[PDB]
């Protein structure tokens, strides 16, 4: 298994999948009511111009999460099948004019595998240095792009506004591209200050990749949103049009409707449900010997756990035998895999029952 | 402007869109019954292992179109959000080891764009050369892949079985990858002989990209299916896992149901529908001096129309002023654009009434 997706494949057909980060819990009542009008949404998607549906979907999802200054003129937000598709467009776009990319480490490994597969070299930036300290002028001058995941995956760490401001400002000095993956944006209110405000204010060249997938159990019906400053001067628009005409108006209508249910109280319900499920795993494992939780303040839908006397791979292997699937964290540490030798990632975007089943099996594996 | 997808953007929100090749006619009564029961399918897609739904959708789609010998073991058919995304996966896999690609000419231009975009040089192969004769040894040794769109877009030309047998043999003796794009397979029974049987019997390195999207008005809910030989020797699997975990189980359910409606008589209905709309186009242009049809036998869901005394650009600009959006053909001829200077392409996957209005305007235009 050469990336976390190949580990996650093994989980997809198991009742005890706690590996991939997609939302697989039950629909709420308000979400089921949306599913129930799909034949009506379908007809609306046949009948209306996609540009109207698309605008309403973007307006609903950005405002929902505080990004009021998002560029709303047609063309500026590029709807992609997935955040990974948005990522490939950007990585291939960079490769034309950039050699090296400074990337937060750790982070989800397909970000690095895509950047490398498109010919970019990476220089890692540990999280401490990223947040708690400016970045070295020797660094910025040697890279064409800076790339942050916030909320990060697997750590949940949020880039504070103050530091986002400084970072965009540093990038403006060097004419460097500043890129953000905000897939997890909706789980943590610390991420809902208007990033398009600080970004457009610094006036650097910037790219943001939003994602609607993680948040709601939509059966992987979703969009990645690629937003770029007017001065990006990367060929993201042409490469986008090489790949797709657009996304399905029905998926867009569904984003709109799920965004509106989130704004009528569904997002608070979701933050609570994720908190409950985080409590449930911590309740069952903090008292075990060796077990610590390194992201004590994470609000993300995935949770890391650390053990002191065995390797995260070995926990994975022992877990498999009882039909439970999580992720070994080595590969999140894409620049030094050993950094994640003693950790596994657990998915919380699951209904509480099979989650509890899984951690109790995790308990027993650890008490061996 | 830069490619045919960008011309196609102009049409997306207008009543008289006859530009992109997507299926946009109204649902058949049988298809609307699938849609009516989306909530049921949604609850199926929650409860069941996506492996089973995926197996059922593949089996249904392949057997519908005569492709019985397709590799059915899990993992040999990779489901992608779209044909283009399979194409991005393929093109970037080739660049690892191939410098030059022989590509049928004309063909849909994002195939050439995605290849050139990923670092590959292209060599055109005209249609007559491809279908009626061996490819030379000179050509075959200068190239690491041969790429054929069949049925071709925009011409509708289908690569017959004896020529594919011979081409695949040729590719085996040179070690070349034979790559096919069979997105339009459903529209023409001449393409329903078993491709996988001849590729496997020849024992060449091969990849096929199947596509469910073109055939049914599913609001762009579709899958590209990337099928490869066990010895393909391209990183196609690695790069697939980089981009995605899989596609929506709902989309896979939809494919399964539309494929079964198709096998129940719907495909015969489609074929008759497309034939009628082709007859609508051509009879509407009957007595107009200077019109011809370059592909008199095509059964594709797109139709070329040629003009002795007018460029396709002029015609397209004249149609635009009456709010009718077609495609200029120049960019289909991705190696020599003037080859297409006198044709436009008309999308036939439309309800008959808006298509008839558009061509009656075309008729008025041409009589001026
Ligand atoms: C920060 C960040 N940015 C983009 C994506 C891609 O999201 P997408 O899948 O396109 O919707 C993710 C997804 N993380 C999931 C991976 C499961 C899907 N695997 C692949 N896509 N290779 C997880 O960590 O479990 C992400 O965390
Ligand atoms: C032979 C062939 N292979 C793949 C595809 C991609 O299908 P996809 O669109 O990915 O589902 C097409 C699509 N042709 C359509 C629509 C073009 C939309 N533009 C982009 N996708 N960039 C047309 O001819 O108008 C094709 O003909």
């Amino acid at each position: 298994k050469e990336n976390l997706t190949q580990w996650a494949y093994l989980a997809l057909n198991s009742e005890l999948n706690i590996a991939d980060g997609h939302a697989r819990q039950a629909l709420s009542p308000g979400q089921q009511k949306i599913v129930n009008e799909l034949p009506v949404l379908w007809a609306e998607s046949e009948q209306r111009p996609v540009q109207q549906i698309e605008s309403e979907a973007h307006q609903a999802y950005f405002t929902l999460l505080g990004q009021h200054g998002y560029p709303a003129e047609p063309g500026r937000v590029l709807s992609c099948y997935s955040s990974s598709v948005s990522m490939e467009i950007l990585a291939r776009s960079l490769s034309a004019s950039v050699d090296r990319v400074a990337l937060v480490h750790p982070t989800f490994d397909n970000i690095a595998d895509l950047l490398r597969g498109n010919g970019l070299d990476l220089v890692p930036v540990e999280e401490d240095a990223l947040h708690g300290a400016d970045l070295s002028a020797e660094l910025l001058s040697s890279v064409g792009c800076v790339f942050v995941t916030t909320p990060n995956n697997p750590t949940g760490r949020v880039l504070a506004e103050e530091r986002l401001r400084r970072l965009a400002e540093q990038c403006a000095e060097h004419g460097t591209v500043l890129a953000l993956d905000t897939s997890f944006r909706g789980f943590d209110a610390a991420a809902h200050y208007d990033h398009y405000a600080v970004l457009q204010e610094a006036g650097c060249r910037w790219v943001v990749i939003e994602d609607t997938g993680k948040l709601w159990p939509t059966l992987d019906l979703k969009a990645g949103l690629l937003v770029f400053s007017e001065d990006i001067g990367l060929p993201v628009e042409k490469i986008y049009s090489d790949i797709l005409l657009g996304v399905s108006p029905l998926i867009l209508a569904l984003i709109r409707e799920f965004s509106r249910d989130a704004a009528d109280g569904g997002l608070a319900d979701l933050h609570a449900f994720i908190l409950h499920n985080r409590s449930v795993v911590r309740r069952a494992l903090a008292g075990v010997e060796g077990v610590s939780f390194p992201d004590p303040e994470s609000r993300s839908s995935v949770e890391r756990v650390a053990f002191a006397g065995r390797t995260g791979t070995e926990v994975w292997e022992e877990l498999q035998r009882h039909h439970v699937f999580a992720l070994p964290c080595r590969q999140f540490h894409w620049a030094e895999p050993s950094d994640g030798d003693h950790m596994v990632r657990i998915a919380l975007s699951r209904s509480t029952e099979p989650l509890e089943k899984s951690v109790q099996v995790l308990r027993t594996v650890l008490e061996t």
